[PDB]
């Protein structure tokens, strides 16, 4: 089993309560092809990101927020080199988080509310070494 | 006739030579609806930006680059308030430039090479007051 490395943590919410998405990474996860930005838009218009941007869409795990309240986390893990590209591009980072949100909704039957933010001081919600992919 | 206001200038290239895209603006151009980022991804996957992100796809105009060499400019003008949002979001700015590039290719039969950059010291290539939309 592959243990993910923390990347960054996205806080959002839903009619079912608070949700955190750990955008995390591993060198064991296949990277997307390195396409141009023009080609990336094409991928979206052809609705092919489901196959062309590999990511793990992790199972929900119950956790606690900083106020000690119950919430739900999901680990979305991508290739480490791809993660490092995402970090250095607001465009790519926001796009990939948006794709990951859609992926979790479709996979788990969730309905997220649209507002989200990347946490500044906390990288991952949950026990990392317990969250094998 | 509506005169566009300069926004920023994108330098790119093509098998036909150097191309500049003036991402410019006017309060007379209808704004896109103010959708969420989740909804924006949906718009792209449904390939509906052609109707849902209004922009003028300006006619080509011959100009000169800083080296005195011939090149071609196109003015892509959006609503001023929308422009100001784009400015303060790398994600939105890169997405809209990518959409504008596609729009010009489809409208004018162009094939742009993928590399482009936003000029840092020059806002618009061409005679602004002559470029009525
Ligand atoms: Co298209
Ligand atoms: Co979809």
């Amino acid at each position: 089993q592959i243990q993910p490395k923390p990347g960054f943590c996205v806080k959002t919410n839903s009619s079912e309560g608070k949700v955190f998405i750990n955008i995390c990474h591993s060198p064991s996860i296949p990277p997307p092809a390195d396409v141009t930005e023009d080609e990336l838009l094409q991928m979206l218009e052809e609705d092919q990101a489901g196959f062309r941007i590999p990511m793990s869409l992790g199972e929900p795990h119950a956790e606690l927020d900083a106020k000690g309240q119950g919430c739900t986390a999901y680990d979305v893990a991508v290739n480490s080199n791809f993660y490092l590209r995402m970090q250095n591009s607001d465009f790519l980072r926001e796009l990939v988080v948006t794709i990951a949100r859609e992926g979790l909704e479709d996979k788990y039957g969730l309905q997220l509310n649209p507002e989200w933010r990347m946490l500044k001081y906390r990288s991952f919600l949950g026990s990392i070494s317990q969250q094998n992919i």
